[PDB]
């Protein structure tokens, strides 16, 4: 499982690789991942739940597209470690 490959396939269109939302992402309500305060206050579980369930009118759920292993592999990408 390549976490970054999954991110480029499924997430990049709203959350850019640099840790900054795209124009589309920001319009829907996304904020920066590249933020020390956000990273410090956000648990892995919150990240996993967000990928799994999304947010109505903002982010689609990915639970029916990705396995728990694949969702977990995305955590160190969101964290900025690749
Ligand atoms: C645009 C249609 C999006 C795609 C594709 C992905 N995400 Fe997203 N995400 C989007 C918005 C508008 C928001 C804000 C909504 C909210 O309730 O916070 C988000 C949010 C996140 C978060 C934040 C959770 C938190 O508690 O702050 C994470 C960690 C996140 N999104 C990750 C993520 C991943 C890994 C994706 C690919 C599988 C992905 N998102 C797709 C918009 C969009
Ligand atoms: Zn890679
Ligand atoms: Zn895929
Ligand atoms: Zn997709
Ligand atoms: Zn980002
Ligand atoms: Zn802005
Ligand atoms: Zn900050
Ligand atoms: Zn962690
Ligand atoms: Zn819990
Ligand atoms: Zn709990
Ligand atoms: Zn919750
Ligand atoms: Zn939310």
């Amino acid at each position: 499982i390549d976490g970054m490959k999954l991110f480029l396939q499924h997430c990049k269109t709203c959350h850019g690789v640099d840790g900054n939302p795209t124009d589309l992402g920001e319009g829907l309500g996304a904020r920066k991942f590249a933020d020390a305060e956000w990273q410090a206050k956000t648990s892995d579980e919150r990240i996993i739940e967000q990928i799994n369930e999304g947010t109505p009118e903002m982010m689609m759920p990915f639970k029916e597209k990705l396995t728990p292993e694949e969702v977990k592999a995305l955590v160190p990408v969101v964290r900025g470690f690749k």
